[PDB]
């Protein structure tokens, strides 16, 4: 197996774009939503936990997520990338690039949680939580879905992380919750998220081929459709569109197309986008009957679930998708999508609860 | 014809960079120029019309612009990208990438108009206008210049859209007009525009070859030269440089080098940049004797015209350019540049007028 | 020698990312640190001197830095890129791309100085200074290290410019000095710097190969480690982390890994990051006993020195690096690193002093 330089180039740039989603994307997104007096602290927690995740990833995370192990985790053979030769190839790129690309997904996932909960959680408590939850939730679930584990070996479809990233983070954040002064800044973060998301979705093909291209176009289309879907629902329910509605719409479509983007046709991307924008609206509306920043987990959670379900529909050849695996009916894919979603919800929740409680028992959770 | 992965990678990244020009580039540019109390509304109109253009593009826009038809429009054979095989190649990249790249130019074009006029126009009126003007102006003109239509078949030179994007948008905006509180934000948008513009200009080569490289370097050089040209004129006329002058200079050179970048030598890029920065200054100065945000169409319009004229000069081999087509004197290229510019001005204006009047007759134009 | 399109693509995108570090990265970084009433002026000086450097680079800078000459400068054979054929290849990319990539390093270097000193220096004095110092300091030092000059011909290691960019700029700025109201904005600039830095460090390989990949990953790792190192020192010395501490940490690791990134293992990147974050903290702490914006040269200078020294340690094969050149002991590399650092400090200082004094004698240095 030889590395293709075009894929290497593509995937390093894609990694830079996913890192850009956290630093500064998600930080500016939450920075505009949360209370002014809490912005500096939130930006500090996002920056430090990001650093933390980068280090844990290289030390053991990548190895435990992508080494070969069992159905649930990999191994410790790649501690500090030990035994990965510089010229080792994975797919059609150098494995070092795979390490960085995958680590960038871990970072955005943690960013989604910390940016929202930063306001309410002690600093040392967030560090502890991030260590427990990245290690016992993000990593096994990344392993199950993308590392040849349980869900993969049953043919779950999740191109860029509807489960691993969004449902996973939404549940961890909502357990957290259970336990806007600057809209131009919200818009800027949304914009940075949108752009970085082309690396997230297209780079998820692992190569600059026709699947990256499909994912790119489906990203443009689902995002746009979700913006219109959300804005129309807002105009119908609230009388007029709003900037926050526009940005929330964009996030709803981005998140909804995430598991599907590399499997569906542009027709499907359009339908998924409209449904995700409306379901996102319905979702935050319901969450707002329990404020602001954690309602965002209503978008990530509901849109992730919807997107995951609808991947199992729109991948079908007859609906313009790339087609299910041989011998797989749409019914079977649906069942497998639902099982993947349930395992993620339950796995992430249990580990989140343990994470928050461990922190609470060591340093105390609620910021003093 | 087989896709080259290097070109695929390059052109997906270039597309992400052109999308970044609208979201958030042009939005932040206008956001800093217009009245504080109007910023949220403008950001909403830019976000929603952007979404709108993405959807119209995939549904019929691309097909009508790039399908084969007549001198003025393509066809409806590619409705929702029907009959484009996933692996279809166009040039040396997958056609799906061509769709996304071309659509991103439609988006920035509409962004230029909406960002300026958002303040003064009813929301539903802007949606109607965008539908009419994208469909009857952007698409035929894209078809005439880049889709093998009238102007192309006469050898018009316009590497990245001096006519299709800038003169086209300037005229539509100025008809609109006829019918700064945050300079750090203006600067940020200009900066985002500049960076995204490397994808706009370099990606316009369709491949990561020596023409992309020429376009890249000419972009650096024209922008810089226009900044100095504008700043010197300001120092001479107003006594000192200003930040807005600096940013306006950068836009003047970017817009002026747009039609020329892939055809000229760095010597020509320097000359075009100085002339565009000075003509831009002269232009806004004149427009300011008819405020702020629409004066920007003086830069887009005057610089686009200047850049289009000067492409027909500096493409010449003897002036360091790549050379005119065989059998084409500089005189002939000039005549063809001028004819292209006139057709664009007149075509865009007529359709803009119809667009605004249709809206005015349905929902009413002036924001209530 | 034929151009590889994958390398061409990679290196054009990398160039766009390094330009993004100056416009708007460093501008927003200083914009948040300096006095509110001085922001507009600083943004203007950064934008205009950036333009200035782009023009000088194409006119003679590139030629004098990368043409063949002597140990200290190149030649004037490439004036305005004369005699570089469009299809000329350098390494595995078109030489025009090499011109743009190298010019982008000149730009960020000047940005580091001007962004800090803008507050205190007359506009015309900064233009004069930039002309003298780019020409007699940046160019010879770029030539000595990367253009086959003195330091290169002794085997100095400096992957992406610990000397040419950071120590060089720190000294020029500190001579300048001798002669925060918006932390969200500081954070945004730091974030833009971090992301653009992947082009800076990875593109410094000149190709999308396994060395780019190593540089990418080492960038992620050193940055993150430096953030934790700085934050821990702050928590230990000041009682709690701060946002400015977080951002300063990130810059410390970025700057420290700059000379090393393509030569070291991830283990070394981690160690270099922790040491650079702590040394950066120690450094600004000492500089703050001589305010704010020039203390940043304590990060660039101290971290650059540390990173340069530690390249001569961690490149060793036994410490996971790519290995010293044949026949070179670690001791010898160390001596050569130290000599390179001394020459840079002394060369840049002497030329800075001449630059500032020439300006002072023509227009006067201190802003009126």
């Amino acid at each position: 197996a030889v590395a293709d330089k075009a894929d290497n180039a593509f995937m390093m740039i894609c990694t830079a774009l996913v890192l850009f989603m956290t630093i500064p994307g998600i930080a500016l997104f939450y920075g505009g939503l949360i209370r002014g007096k809490n912005v500096l602290s939130m930006l500090t927690q996002v920056t430090v936990t990001f650093a933390l995740v980068c280090i844990l990833w290289v030390v053991y995370g990548y190895s435990l997520a992508f080494g070969e192990g069992n159905n649930f985790f990999g191994n410790i053979n790649w501690l500090m990338l030990k035994n990965i030769e510089l010229t080792a190839v994975m797919g059609s790129i150098y494995q070092y690039i795979h390490v960085a690309f995958q680590g960038s997904f871990a970072c955005i996932t943690v960013g989604l949680i910390v940016g929202a909960l930063a306001e309410r959680i002690r600093f040392s408590a967030v560090l502890i939580f991030v260590v427990v939850w990245l290690t016992l939730s993000y990593i096994p679930i990344a392993h199950m879905v993308w590392g040849g584990g349980l869900l993969a070996s049953h043919g779950a479809l999740d191109f860029a992380g509807g489960t691993v990233v969004f449902i996973n983070a939404a549940i961890a954040g909502l357990v957290g919750a259970y336990l806007p002064h600057n809209l131009p800044m919200v818009f800027t973060g949304t914009a940075i998220l949108y752009i970085g998301w082309f690396g997230f979705n297209a780079g998820s093909a692992g190569t600059a081929n026709e699947i990256a291209a499909l994912a790119f176009v489906n990203t443009v289309v689902a995002t746009a459709a979700a913006i219109l879907g959300w804005i129309f629902g807002e105009w119908a329910l609230r009388g007029k569109p709003s900037l926050l509605g526009a940005c929330s719409g964009a996030i709803a479509g981005l998140v909804g197309v995430t598991p599907a983007c590399g499997y569906i046709g542009v027709g499907g991307a359009l339908i998924i986008g409209v449904v995700a924008g409306l379901a996102g609206l319905w979702g935050v509306t319901m969450l707002k009957r329990l404020d602001d920043p954690c309602d965002v987990f209503g978008v990530h959670g509901v849109c992730g679930i919807v997107g995951c379900i609808m991947t199992g529909i729109f991948a079908a050849s007859s609906l313009g998708g790339v087609g299910f695996a041989e011998g797989v009916t749409m019914g079977h894919q649906l069942l497998v999508q639902l099982e993947s979603i349930a395992i993620t919800i339950v796995w992430s929740g249990v580990v989140a609860f343990i994470g928050y409680k461990l922190a609470d028992l060591t340093v105390g959770l609620r910021v003093p």
